[PDB]
């Protein structure tokens, strides 16, 4: 079997994008944040507190008679943003872009910290990291991808993100033409739950490559691009009147400005993130300083290659046995 769906950017910045999803039978669609930088499917539903629901589609799980409560079952997460959400789990029958998978665990909010109840536009998220990290207790759960993967013609998903426009994220083929050149495959370390790897290096603008190894995950869950303090530093350093502002939360520019590309390395290949992928806008409307996209992950903990970095490629989850991540260029 294979699936194959579009998805599509949640506003003009490209801050999340958003992929159709079927759910229980008759099927209710939810559109959700695929984020292969955690492993819960989770959703707005008819048991999410009604004060923090405000404009999504929520699940009703009363309403499938495909659904079965996961009698026990409890989950509780939260995000590298500081944003979180728990409930308690259903099975239900789960379609993406025509790929089902049947007794999927779906793990529906009875609470969602604001930053969620705000985005209208985010109905949850599917999570494609590693299984080992799925917070569903005390029996812990597989995300769709673990679920899909034995009827997936291969064990694959890729992700094809747009730049200010729809993408699209095919599971079980990977489709040779939706990218250019060759893939690059690189070694992923699943000890941490993410697809982890390390990249070979970088280079700002026309600059000369810089060979040092940045070990960090490959999360369509996260927006922007956060790397070392020094390699952030030497990005912002070729922007004239750039600077880290600890009022702001990090690199901020002139909106003026034209920013210089951004290129890492897979191996002997290179990825090329075009300056304006890292244009994220006025830090507020009318403002003439505009936020980088590309910030340091110094107190994070873990470098992460978010969707700046992704969406300038055409990724390849390969989840075979010994799993491994595919970059090229588009």
């Amino acid at each position: 079997s294979t699936g194959s769906a579009t998805t599509t950017p949640i506003d003009s910045l490209d801050d999340a994008y958003i992929t159709p999803v079927q759910i229980g039978t008759p099927a209710q669609t939810l559109n959700l944040d695929f984020d292969t930088g955690s492993s819960d499917l989770w959703v707005f539903s008819s048991e999410t507190t009604a004060s923090e629901v405000d404009g999504q589609t929520i699940y009703t799980p009363s309403k499938s008679t495909t659904a079965k409560l996961l009698s026990g079952a409890t989950w509780s997460i939260s995000y590298g943003d500081g944003s979180s959400s728990s409930g308690d789990v259903y099975t239900d029958t789960v379609s993406v872009g025509g790929l089902t998978v049947t007794g999927q665990a779906v793990e529906s909010a009875k609470k969602v910290s604001s930053s969620f109840t705000e985005d209208s536009t985010i109905d949850g998220l599917l999570g494609l990291a590693f299984s080992t990290l799925n917070t569903v207790s005390p029996t812990q759960q597989k995300t769709f991808f673990d679920n899909a993967k034995a009827s997936l013609d291969s064990p694959v998903f890729t992700a094809d993100l747009g730049y200010h426009a729809p993408g699209t994220y095919n599971f079980g083929f990977i489709d040779t033409t939706a990218y250019t050149g060759s893939i690059t495959y690189t070694a992923v370390s699943t000890k941490q739950g993410f697809w982890e790897w390390t990249s070979t290096g970088y280079a700002v603008g026309s600059g000369t490559f810089k060979s040092t190894s940045i070990d960090g995950i490959a999360d369509t869950g996260t927006t922007l691009l956060y790397l070392p303090a020094t390699v952030v530093s030497a990005y912002w350093a070729q922007v004239s009147g750039a600077k880290s502002s600890s009022s702001v939360g990090g690199y901020v520019f002139p909106c003026s400005a034209t920013l210089p590309s951004f290129t890492f390395g897979v191996g002997s290949a290179r990825i090329v993130i075009p300056g304006d992928y890292i244009d994220f806008g006025p830090i507020s409307t009318g403002s003439s300083s505009c936020f980088g996209g590309i910030q340091s992950s110094a107190g994070i903990g873990i470098n992460i290659f978010g969707d700046v970095a992704l969406k300038a490629a055409f990724v390849v989850f390969n989840g075979a046995t010994t799993p491994t991540l595919g970059f090229a260029s588009k």
